[PDB]
């Protein structure tokens, strides 16, 4: 209730990353335009909380990740932090854990996440995008994964996701060369899911998110769980898997769906 | 009959045939599938199985929604309907003899599930594809989801399942959801000639290759014994015996295994 | 020499495994399969080499399946057959598990064991006009587990079956859309394309390249994010000589001169 101080307001506005609620969407907005959204420790550390906020808010159905009005999604890592975070082995290990946690938080979001990409999406930028469920990019976006250019190695999680999306050959091409490639190529590789006109990615993501928001959220969330399960060893016989299917018939959205199909009208689903 | 088996050696055709409901899949039909598949695998004149929508101008509009009240009334009935469908799809997926789906017109919901359970898919231009449980407040089962994932990958699977959208055969093709895309109305002839190509080689090899692939998909490795011994029976069976012999005699092989 | 049916050419930073039995369109024989693991080891042992290429030399074919003239001998007895299988499996495994990455450059015929070789390499580039086929079904045999695994991983279940159930020959364009090859180039240019590609890779940190390859193979055979080898692989990223040089190069804004060999 208490209105702020001027400074408090500025601190929340100049967060290098933030959450905008516009029901039924929530938008994780990268917000360090001075550095073309280069990913810093402050940002990585904030992500798991932002994702939680969004999943906790019943008015939100879908999460978007985008680069705001910075004309870039994420231009790799903040080199100004390199001295600090790579000074010691311990600092380095911590940086890794912190990043892995952010990506895992996104990947395992109960509610689905769509990445909307314009301009530069390199290094951790690709990692973020890959952690999202869906990716849409505007023509002119540039993609690259560059640890080989530093003498590093792309982590297991990041590598697993990339592999799942584009396969072994393309994953190696990307990682062995560290090359920057175009959105059109990314599209044919299967690295992104939809390719749109330059500057329209965010609008495209929003309408797409609208399509998803209109169907049963019970189903959407369950489908996502089922897919993650299967990707990590579930089988047809696995109990969580069988029972996940069976709650399909028990939830509030299901009766409305049956009825809607019989009446030939769009479903007005209630589960939130 | 709403579903049936037509034998035309070397093919067997599982034909869906409830045109009144655009081949919407009912409990009677799902329950018949495992038997039809077995009939076909048991018959030595049959080498390849086709699944198609007959002359109903649709492959399958999925499950019969008019049965939904009954079969999903109780938790027990629901569990049974799921088991019954899963059994049909598994029966197809694990058919000793390979199965080709020939798709025209609508292939949605359980339709896609059937198609994904087949080994090969050919579709005519104008076929429409969709997977819609999200529009009913349901969830796509694990088996069905596994197969779809294996064919088109995580991004496309989610697109399909999160939107429940209907998409065209051309798009299906580029997604890798179907294997061959042909002229409208020709899918069934295309499937038949394709089946003919396969029928002409060693059926021992075909059936062994299918076993090896399923094995690998469910945890086999290079070191696995069934896998090693499957390979080695390659050199012991009658078709290879015949193949070896044919090469030595410089004549075409007449394969006998069935 | 150059009478050798298969050999290793060193041209630092590349090593080229060159198939060279043009009289049989590089059809793979037992002498050749048996030589492969050693050639791969030679190359991995030589610190001047960073990347390995496999190609069909000036024979206008990558590999035209198995040597038919050996069929009687190697498949005469069960024992001979078992041995042939082991010998081939060992060649393919040697390639697949090469510390240093391997690129296949394909022109013309790539059938049977030809495809198996190509699939064992990390990367594949092919010229238009290359022809691809996997044919054990035509002889009454079955494609081994390793070969099948790799093919499956590259093109998925539907396409793997199409290929194997029909034994049909198909074009490089189709191979490309199937994901069977990684890059498709103009006829006759595959080898040059492979070389420049290999040059791109050779220019970055070899520590990273070799680690990336290990990480991928790990993930393909059951590793998870939680797996210790995986966690510690990542962390040695920050400890090795190339990263030290990489860090310094980024700070000084200059190209890295990577030293790990």
């Amino acid at each position: 209730v208490d209105l702020g101080t001027e400074n408090l307001y500025f601190q929340s506005m100049t967060l290098p990353i933030r959450l905008d609620i516009a029901a039924p969407l929530a938008e994780i907005v990268l917000n360090k335009p001075e550095r073309r959204n280069a990913l810093s420790v402050d940002m990585w550390a904030a992500i798991p909380g932002l994702v939680a906020e969004a999943n906790a808010n019943p008015d939100v159905k879908l999460i978007l990740i985008h680069g705001g009005d910075a004309g870039a999604f994420a231009a790799g890592a903040d080199i100004s932090e390199f001295e600090t975070i790579y000074a010691t082995e311990d600092a380095a290990k911590a940086s890794g854990q912190r990043i892995a946690q952010a990506l895992d938080a996104i990947e395992n979001s109960e509610k689905p996440v769509i990445a909307a990409i314009e301009g530069a999406c390199v290094g951790g930028g690709v990692s973020l995008a890959m952690a999202a469920d869906l990716r849409v990019a505007g023509e002119g976006a540039k993609f690259g994964v560059t640890p080989g250019k530093l003498g590093l190695v792309y982590p297991a999680g990041d590598t697993r996701r990339l592999l799942a999306a584009v396969g072994p050959g393309a994953t190696k091409d990307i990682l062995f060369t560290g090359r920057i490639f175009t959105a059109g190529e990314a599209k044919s590789l299967g690295l992104i899911d939809r390719l749109v006109e330059k500057g329209t990615a965010l609008e495209a993501a929003r309408v797409w998110a609208g399509e998803i928001a209109a169907i049963s959220q019970w189903s959407v969330r369950a489908t996502k769980r089922m897919i993650r399960g299967l990707q990590t060893g579930w089988t047809d016989e696995t109990p969580e898997a069988q029972s996940l299917f069976l709650n399909g018939f028990a939830n509030e959205d299901f009766k409305e769906g049956y009825r809607a199909f019989l009446d030939k009208r769009p479903a007005k689903f209630t589960y939130r």
